[PDB]
């Protein structure tokens, strides 16, 4: 039958990290990943504050800060500590491993040294993960693996998300899950994180496609949504990511 | 591969009717200086970035940059380098990769601390997120006259852009050719010669690294797949005498150019 999270938390093979994100999802009662997309330092660390009791994970763009720097990151992180949320920046690493490497240690964002989670496309091959891992793995991070995606005209179906499968077993090691819009692989360790998701389904002017919590936790089998406009375009903030909590916490619990 | 006879020189695609006017400026720099050799000017610091802007422009029809490892990134460091670009006549190509949803990649391009779209002449999408990718960014960049370069093909092993893959990169680029100026890609994939092809994963020799780089020879990509432009870091970044590594970049990749004519 259906494992709760908080038995996939004490599996033999599980990750580390991805241990930790199931124990205080259990513990929490969310499975709600805020997809905090705003262009404002202080909108960032206030999102953090308000919501973190809400949220299992918070999801970051840093490149869309206007105003980042490494102190706001490490804000972050007391916030993330407090709240008990991990920080997964949606980097989208997506080419060779030697540049890749440099991408995720390096440059004024400097990754490595504040994000539990980081994601890659598959695209390049192995090497991607190859170059990722040598940074990650000493800094005890892990990985996620895009095998699916939300947008209209998504190229990764078929054998290619196959191969996201295939690539993220092949790196158990610092691989803890996959973006993906459904249950791609069957290894109860492995997590997946779903975006494209509004309490009612429908889509953006650029190609963004809506589906419901249950719809992607109850029939498809995620594991977390991820939400941004639903909550950060709302009037009351709070409010709407307790409503996201809630129908993704049902979601989950209906499947057990 | 076949190819048709009478192969255009870069000056001959520069005048096509539905040429790119950043395409057709390309193709005009490369013929005036005989160079299609673009530097990827993989550093740090951007005093490195300068150094090689100022010393290898000459050389290059385009300088590839990756802003996101410069240790020390400022606008003020993009303004020096777009003066370097006009006074030795290169473009400048932010090797991005933009790869999420459209609502996303617009503010990548545009906005942080880089603002891309206010200094980079082309930028270059991966198109596994559908076409919504290139619609985000255009919708930024052909009000600021600005091309993109879809990854139609990769170098390293292992590689999915294969395939139906590589054919659904050529129909986005042609759903969007107001915008779309060329691949990146090993080969020629498309026969269209207003879409330039760029080509990583160039050293003299073939060969590789140890985390899935492939390198493959000048006049193989040039002169028998059909690409216009190398892409070379390493081979020219990691040499001693880098000006004199340019150079036989340069030469090699010119005279594979020249062996396809007429
Ligand atoms: O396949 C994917 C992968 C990532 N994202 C990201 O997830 C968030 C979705 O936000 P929203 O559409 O809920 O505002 C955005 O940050 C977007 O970049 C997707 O939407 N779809
Ligand atoms: O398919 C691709 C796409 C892009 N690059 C980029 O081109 C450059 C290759 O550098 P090097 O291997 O010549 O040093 C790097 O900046 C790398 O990120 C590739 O190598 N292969």
């Amino acid at each position: 039958m259906e494992l709760s999270f908080g038995a996939r938390a004490e599996l033999p093979r599980i990750h580390p990290v991805a241990s930790k994100l199931l124990r205080l999802m259990q513990k929490k009662e969310t499975n709600l990943c805020l997809s905090a997309d705003v262009s404002l330092a202080r909108e960032l660390l206030q999102l953090a504050d308000a919501l973190g009791p809400s949220i299992c994970m918070l999801k970051t763009h840093v490149d869309i800060l206007n105003d980042f720097t490494l102190d706001v990151m490490k804000e972050l992180i007391t916030l993330a500590k407090c709240h008990e949320f991990l920080i997964f920046e949606d980097r989208k690493f997506a080419d060779i491993g030697n540049t890749v490497k440099k991408q995720y240690e390096g440059g004024i964002f400097k990754i490595a040294s504040w994000a539990d989670l980081v994601n890659a496309h598959v695209v390049p091959g192995s090497g991607v993960v190859k170059g990722l891992q040598e940074v990650g793995l000493p800094l005890h991070r892990g990985c996620l693996l895009i095998a699916e995606m939300s947008s209209t005209g998504s190229l990764a179906t078929g054998d290619y998300t196959r191969a996201a499968v295939r690539m993220a077993e092949e790196h158990s090691e610092f691989v803890v899950g996959f973006i993906s819009g459904s249950r791609v692989s069957m290894k109860p360790e492995f997590l997946h994180l779903t975006p494209g998701v509004q309490l009612e389904a429908g889509g953006d002017n650029l190609g963004q496609q809506y589906n419901s919590p249950q719809e992607v936790i109850g029939k498809r089998g995620s594991d977390i949504i991820i939400v941004g406009r639903g909550i950060i375009s709302a009037a009351d903030r709070l409010e709407a990511a307790e409503m996201y909590r809630k129908a993704a916490w049902e979601a989950y619990l209906s499947r057990l």
